[PDB]
Parts: C-alpha cells; structure tokens; sequence
C-alpha cells in the first residue's frame, strides 16, 4: 500500500547501563512478539571483555518496547566472564526460541586455544541459551563440544542476526545457525551447525572455504540453501555457496559481484517464508548490507526475484554510517530491520511498497570504444508477475559531457525485452575504466544495473607477459599476469621472503598481442598493502621483444590507490615494459594490481 519505513532507538550508547551496546539480533516469537537481542560492552570491547547478552520485547508489533532484560550476564569481577554476539534461531515447529552466543573466559576469538572443556578458560565456548515460554526465561548450555568434530577447530563464534529452520524436503523442520571457524592451518571457514531433534542435540557439518567469517543462510525455492558471507580476505564482496543436502556440505565459494560489501556482517532472508516450493514467492529474497566497500555506511536492501542470481532491486536505508544489520519478516507483511548506526541499536520496519520494485533484472554489455565515437548497445530485461508495463523509461547515469540514451520496448507478463544504449564521449576524454549507472524507471517499480565503458585502452585479454624478473607464487599468488585481468584485488608481487630474492631494480613487460599506437600506461598500486608501492619508473617500449627502446617516460608516481598515468607521444609497440627503481618507503618488493595501456585497438 502507502510506502511505510519508520525507526526508532532500542539501544543508546551510555544510557540505560552500558557505554556501549553493538551486535544486533532480530527474531518473531512464535506469538508475534518482537524480540530484539544485543550485547551490552561495560568494556567496549567484544570477547573475552566482560559483556552481556540483552533483550528487550515488543509485544504490539514493534511500535513499543519493553525494559531491558539480561539474557546471559558477564562478571567483570575476576574471574571476568563474557557472552557476546546473540543469534536467535525459532523453531517454529515445537515453539522453542534459540539464542546462540559466544561465551568467554580469557580468550577471545583470535586467542582461543585448542580445546572443548567447559573449564578450560582458554578456549572461545559455542553457548545457547534455550527458552520455552516465549523468551521470558532462559536455560543454558555449552555445546563447544557437540559441535568441534575436529580437534582442530581451535577458534569459532555463531554469526550474528538469526538462524533457520528448514520448510521444504527431508531435512524439513531442520535448525541451522552458521558458524565461523578457526582449523588447523590458521585458516577461517564457515560451518552450518543444525539440529534435526528440535534442539536437543547440535552437530556440526562439512566447513567451506577459506577467509570466510561471519555468514548467513537461506532456504531457496527449491530446497537448496544458500549461504552469503563476509570476506575476511577483504575483496570488497560478499562470498557465496550452495548446499544441496542433509550432513551439510557446499559446493565452491566463490565472489558475488553485485554484493559490493566493506567487509562486514549482512543479512539475507527469505521475503515470503511460507511460500510453497518452486512458487514466484518463494524465490524472493531481501538482503540488507553496507554497500561502501571502503565504508561502513550506505545501508541500503537489495531484492532479488529468483533465488539470488539477479539483484535488480535496491534503496538506500541508511545513507550515513551503518555497521551490522539483521531483518526478520513480521506476521503483519513488513519487515524488522535491527542495525547499527553508530550510536547503538536502532530498529526499523518498512514494507515492499518503500522499496521500489518491479523484479525486473536487465542487463547491457560492458563497451569499449575510441574518444569522440558513438556506440549503441542493446539491453536485455527479464520480466515477472503483474507487469505488463507498456511505458518502462531508462535513466543512463555518467559523466556531463557525455551524451547517454537508452531505451526499452514494453515489458509484457513473464516475457524478455529489448532496448538499447547510444553513448557519446567526447575527443577529450582522457583514457578508461568508467561505470555508468542505467535505472528502468517504470509505474510498477524501480530496477537498476551498471555497465562498463572503457576509453581509448587496450585489450588485456589479448595481453600476455612477455617477462617478469620475480613473481612471489609459493606462499601466496604475486603472479605476473595478476596485472592483466581488470581486477584490482589481484596482484603481482615480487618474490617476497620465505625464499630471500631480488631487490629493486624489478620489472615486468607485456605482449601487446600485436602492433598498436599507444601514447600511455595506467597502473594502480596494490590496495591492501603499503610496503611494495612503486615509486621511481621509467618505460621502454619494443616490438621485435627483444630489443627494448627508451626510457620513453620516467617519473615516480604517487601513493594514489586509482589509476596513475605515465604519458607519452604516441608511437608504435607491440610490447611494453615497467621497470621500477624504487618503492615509495625503501621497502624491498614491488607489486601491482592492474596495468593499463593507452592506445588504438
Ligand atoms: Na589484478
């Protein structure tokens, strides 16, 4: 109906007993009573700190809220105590309410040590807190034991937020709560924890990838369940894998790129969650993240319409910042969102209509083309239910001076549509890389995706390395061939220790793949590091390979983390060489995420 979003503070930082109060956790109780769980930091500081597990209780819906309660209280007096992260999980079968969290003695997450004693106060212990009656009281029990199928496991946690119960096959009726674990190897993985007897027993599952960390999962319209988590190896995105069973395995991890993501938890549940299977309403999820990459900020929710291959739909809930986020569905049709803006816990409800809408996924291919050219491109839209929508429009977002069009015919009920994309870019647009924002604006919703339109550079598919004099491939990928592939998370790297190599004068040089014009390279520094930064360089040029001709430019670029040129009058190659004299802080390696060379394909 009327767009609703509505939000109010639960939890304020130093009011009501506590100078801070973070992690959120967001559950309906089996008689519509909203339960909003959170740790309460005497200390500011997560495990081993002496912090609370709380919770306070809504019984008109959400609107009002009751006192806080105390769910699982720490003792800061010696020995210190601690309960941190909540997770509730409803068994919506039998009517029990989970609340998992982690329990702490002297170590946290990073400082557990092997082990499942209850006693030892060395190790981070898996608890969950059981209640009967609706939440009023609670019944504890360490399960560290139940769930460390492998005397490796030296570390876990449950991921905040909420966990699940299984609808659809013969796993029906399952809990799930996913964990984060530390194995042998130092290595962090994900590992669902479920129980098939309501509760009364916890088994772990097979762990999945590898710089995994807080996840979540979901029932599919079919069964399957798919789990999204954070990346601690920070690429900017959400990893994802699907299990297609009951002894709980998933398939390979891999990186979802329309989940741009700082690194941080997210939610992701199911829009209709009693929906048949195989039905339109089953395959709908709601996603609720940080879209900044760089940022914890830029809360918006994402849709997605069939099972989580298409996220065409998104709005902003939270432009400021906003950290960890939990939704739950109300029995009322809305939604419960639970988060973090920065000054404790706050609790929002909004319903479809404030979304935008139409599930309507479209997409339109990355161009590449000459300064001062036009170029149309076709788009592509995947249309649902209750949309014959005779005038759909597509709003282009870029650059000013660039003349941008696009349109799309009509989009009839169930059916594919067509459109197309006329960009201008003026003569003098300095060289690639540009995202252009397209949005199909239509009576029915919203629907939006971007495409890529690079300026005046060569093709890295059709680049090779021509030779490198060090690439660190042992312990970790430095591969040369790291700069080639449009990808700013990846990297060359010099052979760094765990072997004593070469010192600076490093390069590394590239087969074109046939003769062009080009009159510049563009190279961006490694993200995530600042010790193998270039600084001085100069640039030699060849097209037999063998015999190099230059410097044709010499400079010593910046600490900048975008792209960094290195101009030149125009001229003929077929191979381009780096050679780096120094790093920026003296440092001995050299690494790049990406090269770039200017010219005419
Ligand atoms: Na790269």
């Amino acid at each position: 109906g009327e767009p609703l979003y509505t939000e109010q503070d639960l939890a304020v930082n130093g009011r009501e007993g506590f100078p801070n109060y973070r992690i959120p956790a967001l559950t309906v109780t089996p008689d519509g009573d909203l339960l909003a769980s959170y740790d309460g930091r005497p200390t500011g500081i997560d495990a081993p700190g002496p912090n609370s597990i709380l919770q306070r209780r809504s019984t008109d819906g959400g609107r009002t809220w009751g006192e806080q309660q105390v769910v699982s209280a720490g003792q800061t007096t010696a020995p210190i105590k601690g309960f941190s992260d909540p997770s509730y999980l409803v068994d919506r079968e039998t009517g029990t309410i989970f609340n998992f969290h982690v329990y702490s003695q002297r170590q946290g997450f990073a400082g557990s040590r092997p082990g499942t004693d209850p006693a030892d106060p060395n190790v981070l212990h898996a608890n969950v807190a059981t209640s009967t009656d609706g939440g009023l009281t609670w019944s504890h029990r360490t399960i560290t034991a139940d769930i460390t199928p492998d005397p490796g496991w030296r570390s876990r946690f449950a991921a905040s937020g909420e966990g699940i119960q299984l609808r659809y096959g013969p796993h029906a009726g399952r809990l799930i709560q996913q964990y984060t674990i530390i194995n042998a190897a130092g290595a962090f993985q994900a590992v669902s924890v479920y129980s098939d007897d309501h509760g009364r027993t916890w088994r772990a599952g097979e762990a999945v990838g590898v710089g995994m960390d807080e996840n979540k999962t979901v029932e599919l319209s079919d069964g399957r369940v798919l789990l999204n988590s954070r990346d601690s190896a920070r690429s900017g995105y959400r990893k994802v894998a699907v299990s297609t069973d009951g002894g709980h395995s998933y398939g390979p991890v891999t990186i979802d790129r329309d989940l741009p993501d700082p690194t941080n938890n997210a939610s992701i549940i199911r829009a209709f969650p009693d929906a048949p299977a195989g039905s339109a309403r089953a395959k709908v999820l709601l996603f609720s993240n940080a879209a900044s990459q760089t940022s914890r900020s830029q809360g918006t929710i994402r849709m997605s319409c069939d099972d989580g291959q298409t996220w065409p739909v998104s709005k902003v809930f939270q432009p400021g910042s906003m950290s960890y986020s939990t939704l739950t569905a109300l029995p009322d049709g809305t939604y419960g969102l639970l988060y973090e803006p920065g000054t404790g816990i706050r609790y929002a409800n909004f319903n479809l209509a404030w979304l935008g809408g139409i599930c309507a996924p479209f997409t339109i291919p990355d161009v590449a083309l000459e300064p001062g050219q036009q170029v149309t491109v076709p788009v592509a839209v995947t249309n649902q239910s209750g949309i014959a929508v005779p005038k759909p429009s597509l709003q282009l977002d870029a650059s000013p001076d660039w003349q941008v069009q696009g349109s799309v015919e009509p989009l009839m009920p169930g059916r594919q549509a067509k459109g197309q994309v006329t960009i201008t870019v003026p003569a003098g647009t300095t060289p690639g890389r540009y995202r252009v924002g397209a949005t199909l604006r239509t009576s029915a919703g919203n629907a939006s995706t971007t495409f890529t339109v690079t300026v005046g550079l060569l093709d890295q598919a059709r680049m090779s390395i021509a030779d490198v004099d060090s690439e660190e491939t042992a312990r970790e990928d430095g591969r040369a061939s790291n700069v080639i592939d449009g990808n700013p998370s990846t990297f060359w790297h010099t052979e760094w220790s765990r072997a004593d190599a070469p010192g600076y004068p490093h390069r590394i040089s590239l087969d074109l793949g046939g003769t062009h014009t080009i009159s510049g390279l563009q190279y961006t520094r490694r993200q995530n590091s600042a010790n193998e930064q270039v600084a001085d360089y100069e640039i030699y040029t060849s097209l037999n390979g063998t015999t190099w001709d230059g410097p044709v430019a010499s400079g010593r670029f910046t600490t900048s983390l975008a792209p960094q040129r290195a101009v030149f009058p125009a001229r003929d190659a077929r191979y381009i060489r780096l050679v780096a004299l120094s790093e920026q802080t003296g440092h001995k390696y050299a690494a790049v995420a990406e090269l770039e060379v200017e010219g005419q394909r």
